[PDB]
């Protein structure tokens, strides 16, 4: 494969990649006119589309890559080369001859090089961002509207993926990234023609950071839109444009400590690293003439040594900021509030269409210790898939919010498909389960791995809901076992939730529950390596509502030991879990009893408790 001899000469020198073409057109000093012979007669004016002179004037472009070649990665004309971004020349039909054409004329410049040089070359596929923004409004007065689709950017991607590929393309290469969820789209594009029709070539990711707070557009960091992309697998990751090499030093730096990738890295003017970049190249500004002082530079320079163990038992979360949970890492609270069936305030400013005070919901929550956010949009008098999309749009806008995680939970796959397209970072998903089967539970584990979220899998079978400790381990043990062999699924994207289900209710087969949940994440925790322990905490206290301070107390005592056991996260009131130190003696004792089911009379003795 192509990723071999790729590796290879990566792993012993540092590649080049090739300065921005757009100033060199620029320098050609063109004319309308020069675009071209074949159109002549076109209705709209085609004066700085430098993608159609693969075309219209290919002569140029092929010495432009020679100029490079000889002064070594190409890329191929094509930054605006999609349906997308044609439409503003009336070339919308055009992208996946343009691609095509634009491989061509790349291909034949690199085996030139390749003959009079000795030294191979390689193609590089273009692919652009496009001026969509899909986790970006148009305007702040209308912060949920969104100008295109995942799916729309996906279609476009995935035609001039072809292109590129049939054009023999060495290299797929996602570059300038202003927004993460269409380089995600880009993503989905190509691993759609790979999952069958396709044999997979390289992906290069390159983001682009604007200012000196080291953030994307779209607002997302660079450890955060590492994250967002790593499950394209790309061999290497990297920045380019926007800055220079001195504003983009720091940032690559902390990338490079982020992934097992090579990392890409091409600034622009108005340099030898030091261990921190493995490919060099320029974009605005940068000329052949640049390019050879680069080559001439790095030429005797030691390659990066990417850590092959780097946040190896981790689950990987990202909003605009990264969210990681290692081995040592505390409780996560996820927040429960924005649920529209577990929160009385949220239903009413969801179903009076008041989405901007809704937002102060999760704001609060996030000030209030939650890390995670749980977003929960059903109910039958609302369409799932428009608030859910709707809602997670909202969110982003808000950059207070938009930091943290995001928790899709649902009970329709569509609704947790719908947040998946909506969210830049990487996800939770909640949740799925095997209560319609096996092959169902895979074919919507697929996909989830297919977006590349993290993902809740329900203690819930063909026979329902697991309420004992062994029936509860079964289906976690199955489940685990089609994720990881059948799936190839990342056992650390992977929670469990053995299911927290209501005590004190007055009903002994209920009494213990709260026992086969924890003593189910003992188990669980030491029979499936990798994965980790969820749970909706506040279910268990639905038998005592009105006595919040009971509630509270209860979470507080249930949560010591379940942590204890090995219980990494929850759904929880995150301002409102005491600290089990701190909580009353008496009280304390009280709620021990009820969930471990010590005393006969539990149930009675913690109501009796108020008073
Ligand atoms: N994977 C997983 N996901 C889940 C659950 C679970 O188990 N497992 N259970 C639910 C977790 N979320 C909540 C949120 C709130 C409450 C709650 O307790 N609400 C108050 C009302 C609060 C209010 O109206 O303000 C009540 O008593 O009904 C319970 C669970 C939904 N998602």
């Amino acid at each position: 494969t192509l990723r071999d001899e790729i590796n290879a000469i990566l792993q012993k020198r540092i590649m080049v990649l090739d300065g921005g073409m757009g100033t060199m057109i620029q320098r050609e000093k063109l004319e309308e006119h020069f675009r071209g012979q074949e159109f002549k007669d076109h209705a709209r004016p085609l004066k700085g589309n430098n993608d159609i002179l693969s075309i219209t004037q290919p002569d140029v472009i092929y010495q432009i890559h020679k100029e490079y070649l000889l002064a070594d990665i190409i890329e191929t004309n094509t930054f605006s080369s999609t349906s997308i971004a044609q439409a503003d020349y009336g070339l919308e039909h055009l992208a996946y001859r343009m691609n095509m054409c634009s491989a061509g004329v790349a291909r034949k410049a690199a085996e030139e090089v390749t003959l009079q040089t000795g030294i191979k070359r390689f193609v590089a596929g273009a692919l652009g961002p496009t001026n969509k923004t899909l986790s970006v409004s148009p305007s702040v007065e209308r912060p949920d509207y969104r100008n295109i689709t995942f799916d729309e950017l996906v279609e476009a991607y995935q035609e001039q993926a072809k292109g590129l590929l049939d054009g023999g393309v060495d290299i797929l290469l996602i570059e300038t990234i202003f927004d993460t969820a269409n380089a995600k789209a880009a993503l989905f594009a190509l691993q759609n023609l790979f999952e069958e029709k396709y044999a997979p070539r390289p992906i290069f990711i390159s983001g682009t950071i604007v200012d000196k707070s080291g953030r994307t557009l779209s607002g997302q960091t660079g450890e955060g839109f590492v994250i967002s992309v790593s499950h394209g697998e790309p061999l290497c990751i990297g920045l380019n444009c926007a800055l220079g090499a001195a504003e983009m030093r720091p940032f690559i730096e902390i990338i490079g400590k982020c992934t097992t990738a090579y990392v890409l890295c091409y600034p622009n003017a108005g340099f030898a690293m030091d261990g921190l970049v493995n490919i060099v190249g320029g974009c605005c500004g940068s000329t052949p003439d640049h390019i050879r002082e680069i080559a001439e530079a790095v030429k005797n320079c030691k390659p990066r040594v990417p850590p092959a163990t780097a946040f190896e038992g981790h689950m990987l979360l990202s909003g605009l900021e990264p969210f990681r949970i290692g081995p040592y890492t505390n409780f996560v609270n996820i927040g429960e509030r924005c649920n529209v069936a577990g929160s009385r305030k949220f239903a009413k400013l969801i179903m009076a269409g008041n989405y901007e005070e809704a937002l102060c919901v999760a704001k609060v929550q996030v000030e209030m210790g939650a890390q995670v956010l749980d977003v929960n949009m059903d109910d039958g008098m609302l369409d799932g898939p428009s608030a859910m999309t709707r809602f997670c749009n909202l969110i982003a806008s808000e950059p207070d919010i938009a930091k943290v995680p995001l928790c899709i939970d649902s009970s329709n796959f569509a609704v947790i498909e719908a947040g998946l397209k909506c969210c830049q970072g990487k996800c939770i998903v909640n949740s799925i389960s095997l209560k319609e089967g096996e092959d169902d539970f895979l074919e919507k584990a697929r996909k989830i791995k297919k977006y590349g979220a993290a993902m809740v899998v329900m203690a819930f079978d063909e026979e329902g809901q697991a309420t004992e400790t062994d029936t509860k381990i079964r289906v976690c043990t199955r489940a685990y076992h089609l994720l990881v062999k059948k799936l190839g699924f990342n056992p650390n994207d992977i929670i469990f939730d053995p299911n927290i289900l209501t005590i004190g209710t007055g009903m002994e087969e209920h009494n213990l529950y709260a026992i086969n949940f924890i003593h189910a994440t003992k188990v669980i925790k030491e029979t499936l390596p990798g994965a980790r322990i969820s749970g909706g905490l506040s279910n268990l206290s639905f038998s005592f509502r009105g006595m919040e301070a009971i509630r509270e107390a209860m979470h507080g005592v249930f949560l010591y030991h379940a942590i204890k056991s090995g219980m990494d996260m929850g759904i929880v009131n995150a301002g409102n879990l005491p600290v089990y130190d701190d909580i009353h003696k008496e009280l304390l004792q009280l709620c021990e009893d009820l969930i471990w089911n010590k005393d006969p009379e539990a149930t009675e003795k913690l109501l009796r408790y108020a008073q």
